[PDB]
């Protein structure tokens, strides 16, 4: 849908909140070939392979130097990244894409709606309008539902999980060590403006199909685009105390789907 200015918009969060989420933390290894290079609550995942790397999400544009330094702190190099992957096209996941793509030469990969919104620098957001813009960037590869990318012995598969944004994309990864990982995009929806949203008329049915899509994915490792959706910090402390299995969580995704469904229901009731 084209943005209809007669459709009410949601209030944008203050920039101070995104900055609090953008607080840095030292990178760490989740499992072989999987490095956390994001911030306290904004996820970014580096998938390393002998043919180059895939980076999922980029954080704020203000954070782009920090994520590069995080990749380098872990021993890897941004110039080895072959693909940048986007979950959804807002500033706290895609703000740094323009510069990361410039610094790496990688191909940016995204769904068509995320590509459109990233090409607008975040403008015309169905819920936020132009409130939270970021550096515009061109997508090189449009990804489709259940389409796979292969690189260096891993497989990454797009799962369209719309609802948070029309183009919201989750990613299923099969690693060289045989383990499977999901990077779940947000399943959160806006208060009040859910129903009959002229800017996004399929929101309510989209998010319900996304619950089903993700609930059907049985994986070994649950990651999400925001740290408090998958227990990042408490898992990182279990890890850094000797539990190398900290992030192995075969039921975590299903629980996140259920928590998200319950929240969505209380929102529709209100």
């Amino acid at each position: 849908a084209a943005l209809d200015p007669s459709q009410p918009l949601s209030p944008a969060p203050p920039l101070s909140l995104f900055k609090a989420w953008a607080k840095p933390i030292k990178p760490f290894q989740i499992t072989e070939g999987v490095w956390y290079v994001g911030t306290k609550n904004l996820s970014s995942i580096l998938l390393t392979t002998p043919a180059g790397h895939i980076l999922i999400d980029a954080g704020l544009d203000e954070s782009a130097p920090q994520i590069k330094a995080n990749i380098e702190a872990a021993g890897f190099r941004l110039t080895d990244v072959r693909y940048l992957l986007n979950s959804h096209a807002r500033l706290d996941q895609a703000g740094g894409m323009a510069r990361l793509k410039a610094w790496s030469g990688a191909q940016l990969v995204a769904s068509q709606p995320n590509a459109d919104q990233m090409a607008r620098g975040g403008r015309q957001d169905f819920a936020l309008g132009d409130a939270l813009p970021f550096p515009p960037v061109t997508t090189d590869k449009i990804i489709h539902h259940q389409e796979s990318i292969i690189l260096g012995g891993i497989t990454v598969t797009a799962l369209f999980t719309p609802g948070h944004l029309p183009g919201s994309t989750s990613w299923r990864v099969t690693l060289r060590n045989g383990k499977t990982l999901i990077y779940a995009d947000s399943l959160a929806t806006p208060d009040y403006l859910l129903i009959n949203n002229k800017n996004y008329p399929d929101l309510v049915t989209d998010i319900q199909s996304s619950f089903k899509t993700l609930a059907a994915q049985h994986v070994d490792i649950f990651i999400a685009n925001k740290g408090d959706h998958f227990g990042l910090l408490e898992k990182r402390q279990q890890l850094r105390n000797g539990d190398t299995q900290a992030f192995f969580d075969s039921n975590g995704l299903q629980q996140y789907v259920e928590r998200s469904r319950q929240r969505f229901i209380t929102q529709l009731t209100a």
